[PDB]
């Protein structure tokens, strides 16, 4: 069919979501996370971790 078709199941696709709207993170760090993520699916572990861990640092408030 093309290659991966970025089988981003339920349990996946909640990176995505949960990367794309990271409420205190720079949404550039966030777009910069679907890329790295889109490209490579078995990185959803290091780049979900990734961005949650840094958006709670790198969070405004507090």
């Amino acid at each position: 069919g093309s290659t991966a078709d970025n089988k981003f199941n339920k349990e996946q696709q909640n990176a995505f979501w949960e990367i794309l709207h990271l409420p205190n993170l720079n949404e550039e760090q966030r777009n910069g996370f679907i890329q790295s993520l889109k490209d490579d699916p078995s990185q959803s572990a290091n780049l979900l971790a990734e961005a949650k861990k840094l958006n709670d640092a790198q969070a405004p408030k507090a």
